[PDB]
């Protein structure tokens, strides 16, 4: 199954680390002083359609 580019940090079923797919459980994060997508576990969101 695939999901497609996040549009929101927090989200984690996203292209978030590189085109890899992030970790649902787990929390991404678009722009962190520099990283305009990191994959870190925390509960987020499922990125909803």
């Amino acid at each position: 199954v695939v999901y497609t580019d996040c549009t929101e940090s927090g989200q984690n079923l996203c292209l978030c680390e590189g085109s890899n797919v992030c970790g649902q459980g787990n929390k991404c994060i678009l722009g962190s002083d520099g990283e305009k997508n990191q994959c870190v576990t925390g509960e987020g969101t499922p990125k909803p359609q």
